[PDB]
């Protein structure tokens, strides 16, 4: 809105003085405006970290049970889950702490110094007593320290990439806007974080620190909204209907153990019915509950973030492997991710040459030596270190890199002929132009824009010097320039100037009767793998859209070469999402597709309502504008190359640039959920058959079985070999063709609920047929032949639990390696119990025999069996 303005009503606005503050004012200035500076009030106390963690329904039940066991006197059994909380709950709580974003990025973004002008003193001092109005100086190499509008030009060009993402310099006019135009087009202001890149300038501050819009970026940056795990999502939605099942049966078990008393023949204890009512009421809530659950999904999830280190793509959070797999939104960006941020040409014009397509030739580019050389001879001002990195101007790097792509040195042209010219300053109308000295004569270097080059170009040279031809010549580097110019190419002029002769110093007045040796328009390309991922990405099911903040023009052809956008189809300011509500946004949502010059505020919100859709979404960038939309997002990538704002806001950082590793980890993320659920399949499937035994067990008065640490023991260690075993099952690619899966399906959708129902069933039913084998000999041995057949049931799980709809023979027994050294396993810890050491504390009676168990795990075998000939159920099934 004060871009409008302009001069005096800017400063009367401020209703400050233009030439100095004269301190009296910052004096007051920073006591109700404050430092620009920008400083963080996060608490992250310590108490909050772990009253949070109790918010799971799943967690709280512990806690009761663990209490009651202390009571009880089972002091064994309540520190051990004190113990798998402690897991629970330290998981839970590193987990987002390497999540929480870090000013560290945003500090250094503007330099301490600032010269400006104190009691009409010039003097230089911190940034962070600069104040709403202040007026500082910008000689070159300035930080741009305060975000405000400069009265003088210096013809200076500030690189506002931190801010937008370009890496070209932008020039800046002092003139009055009237109109609303894209923050990236404040031509007549400066904002805080950005490099000055040529010129000086006098600006006001026009406010700091949080009112900034690098600070406004700090502030919107502090939300640190979303980034839910569907998983955690999904499972606390039958979390919750689990944490309300649990107390469901606690209410029945002393219900009939009340229901018994009432009943109760003659004498009744009933101080002994209602321990009796707990010991199974607590070993529901046990037998309930996967321990374990939380500490096996972070250690699958560890695999997945080891299969992209080989890809060098580094993940910072484990959770956010598996929300790779139900991305359906890839919005990215087009400059220092989409491209290497390097540009070049392909297509040269010259009137001999007459070619689209770039050739590469050692010196035999150009009929005869002077033709190539001549297109930029001298023009050129940058400069390639020993290490070679980048430096210069961005436009002109990209020649002597277009020499160095020819397979000619720079440094072997540039010591044969040297510059002599005086080099007449360049200005926002003037063209900056050389002159150097032949072996017997000499040239003047004048390098222009053809739209105010060729308004004072006559001349024209090819195939030798030819007089100026105003006609037929015109129109064929107007239908170049506007054949360029649709192509959305940048183009600049190439004179030789030759005129002049023996002059020893260069005057502005001769700009006239220029020799012009042709144009070439370069423009910024996309990585070379970037065509098979958004092909792939298509053909995956995921919606890749992009999100950039550079020129419509630049924003028309990208997408158009990848084929992400038909021609015809138009992108969307910055402007016109300012002015379109959030009515019909998601009305538009769908088909809004690709954007252009948008600011980073603009960039967040396409993301939240794409949220909206109930779609999940994805976020690929760079720079520090891109650094929102990747704090929300559900997942964000950064680049190698991008600034270490970017790479430290991103839950993934890719180094090697390497586009295509974004399609295959969603590869990875669809075969991770696929073996957490059949996993998180296998677990539960188990902790239903034993609740279903200790509640047939409950209806005939029968003693509980497996008492009470038993049953805690085998959850917490015993299955959690085989369910991470289940975790690496082989991926099933063509699975990955079909379309991201759905946010809203249970745990067990797919059909495998019907699948963990069944294995569940068939568990208890041998877990009660040993009880009775176990109770008609003796109380004390039912315990141990239902532990028995139990503990060796859910051992056996794993070979049916590969796939619901799977058998082990036939589908390969040795395919996977680590389900038969997982089960190995499984049968020590079950010799570990046997043993006379420990066979007291794990109520298994000293009269137990072989024969015994020869009937208890035959029963367990029988079980997995039955498991394997619902096979016909699910053949019947398909048809
Ligand atoms: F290309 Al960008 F932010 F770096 F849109
Ligand atoms: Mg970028």
């Amino acid at each position: 809105e004060i871009y409008r303005k302009s001069a005096a009503e800017t400063f009367t606005q401020l209703e400050a003085t233009e030439k100095g503050l004269t301190t009296s004012e910052v004096t007051k200035r920073q006591e109700k405006y404050g430092f620009n500076e920008l400083k963080n009030k996060k608490k992250d106390p310590l108490w909050k970290l772990f009253l949070e963690t109790f918010k799971d329904p799943m967690v709280i039940v512990l806690v009761i049970a663990a209490l009651v066991q202390l009571v009880l006197g089972e002091v064994v059994e309540s520190l051990i889950i004190f113990l798998v909380l402690i897991v629970n709950s330290i998981i839970s709580v590193v987990q987002t702490r390497k999540a929480e974003s870090s000013l560290d990025a945003l500090r250094e973004m503007s330099a301490p110094v600032a010269k400006v002008i104190r009691d009409g003193s010039k003097q230089s001092i911190h940034a962070r007593e600069l104040v709403p109005g202040d007026v500082v100086i910008l000689d070159a190499g300035d930080f741009v320290p305060a975000d405000g509008r400069l009265f003088e030009s210096g013809s200076l060009k500030i690189d506002e990439g931190m801010l937008t993402g370009e890496s070209e310099a932008v020039e800046k006019y002092i003139d009055t806007i009237p109109d609303e135009v894209g923050l990236g087009d404040r031509v007549n202001m400066v904002f805080s974080g950005s490099l000055v890149v040529y010129g000086r300038g006098m600006f006001v501050v026009t406010g700091t620190a949080s009112e900034t819009e690098i600070g406004k970026i700090a502030g919107l940056l502090e939300t640190a909204e979303a980034k839910q795990t569907p998983l955690q999502r999904k499972l606390e939605s039958f979390s919750k209907k689990l944490g309300l099942g649990i107390l469901a049966l606690c209410v029945l078990i002393f219900a009939v153990e009340a229901g018994r008393v009432l009943l109760g023949d003659n004498s009744a204890d009933m101080a002994t019915a209602i321990l009796n009512a707990f010991m199974f009421a607590v070993a529901v809530a046990v037998a309930a509950i996967p321990e374990a659950l939380s500490s096996i999904v972070t250690i699958v999830l560890a695999v997945g973030t080891n299969k992209m280190a080989k890809q060098h793509a580094i993940i910072r959070k484990l959770p956010a492997v598996e929300t790779l797999g139900s991305t359906s939104v890839i919005c990215t960006d087009k400059t220092g991710t989409l491209t290497q941020n390097k540009m070049t040409v392909v297509d040269y014009y010259l009137p001999d040459g007459t070619k689209e397509n770039f050739p590469e030739s050692p010196e035999n580019w150009s009929e005869g030596e002077r033709r190539l050389i001549h297109i930029a001879v001298l023009c050129n001002d940058s400069n390639i270190n020993s290490e070679g990195k980048e430096l210069g101007d961005p436009t002109e790097v990209a020649l002597i890199a277009f020499s160095n792509k020819n397979n000619q040195d720079y440094n072997e042209i540039r010591e044969k002929f040297i510059r002599e010219g005086e080099i007449p300053f360049d200005s926002d109308r003037k063209l900056m132009s050389t002159l150097h000295t032949f072996n017997e004569n000499k040239a003047m270097l004048t390098k222009g824009g053809p739209d105010v080059m060729f308004a004072r170009c006559s001349y024209v040279f090819l195939d030798g010097e030819e007089k100026p031809m105003t006609e037929e010549i015109l129109a064929k580097l107007k239908e170049t320039n506007e054949e360029f110019s649709n192509q959305a190419l940048r183009v600049l002029a190439y004179g030789y100037k030759r005129m002049p002769a023996d002059t020893t110093e260069l005057k502005l007045e001769d700009e006239q009767d220029i020799v012009l040796v042709g144009l070439t328009a370069m423009i910024d390309p996309p990585r070379e793998a970037v065509y098979a991922s958004i092909e792939e990405s298509k053909k995956a099911g995921i919606r890749t859209v992009m999100i950039t903040g550079d020129h419509k023009t630049t924003a028309q052809a990208i997408g158009r070469d990848i084929g992400l956008m038909d021609a015809d189809d138009i992108a969307l300011t910055g402007q016109e999402l300012d002015a379109m509500p959030e009515e019909e946004l998601d009305k538009k949502l769908e088909h809004i597709a690709v954007y252009a010059r948008v600011s980073p505020e603009n960039k967040i919100r396409i993301v939240k309502a794409w949220q909206k859709k109930g779609k999940i979404t994805a976020m690929t960038g760079d720079g520090v504008n891109d650094a929102p939309a990747l704090k929300q997002a559900d997942i964000g990538v950064a680049m190698g190359s991008g600034t270490d704002v970017a790479k430290d806001s991103a839950a993934m950082i890719l180094t090697d640039d390497n586009f295509v590793s974004i399609v295959d980890a969603v590869g990875v993320g669809r075969t991770v959920f696929d073996n957490i659920k059949k996993s998180i399949a296998y677990l539960f499937a188990g902790n239903l058959g034993a609740i279903i035994a200790i509640l047939f067990a409950l209806v005939l008065d029968w003693i509980n079985p497996f008492t009470a640490l038993q049953l805690l023991f085998i959850n917490l260690v015993n299955d959690s070999l085989p369910a991470i075993a289940l975790g690496m099952e082989k991926a099933e690619p063509d699975v990955m063709k079909r379309k991201p899966r759905d946010i809203n399906e249970g745990i067990f959708a797919g059909g495998t609920m019907r699948a963990v129902i069944s294995r569940g069933v068939l568990i208890g039913i041998a877990v009660i047929i040993s009880q009775y084998i176990g109770m008609q000999i003796s109380p004390e041995m039912s315990v141990a032949m239902a532990f028995t057949t139990l503990i060796l049931a859910r051992t056996l799980q794993t070979f049916a639990a590969r796939s619901n709809v799977q058998t082990a023979f036939g589908a390969g027994f040795f395919s996977n390696k680590y389900v038969i050294g997982a089960v190995l396993l499984c049968f020590v810890l079950y010799g570990i119990t046997v043993l006379p050491g420990a066979r007291e504390i794990f109520s298994i009676p000293a009269s137990f025999g072989l024969h015994e168990w020869s009937i208890a795990a035959g029963l367990a075998l029988a079980a997995v069996v039955m498991m394997e000939i619902i096979k016909v159920v699910q053949n019947k099934f398909f048809k």
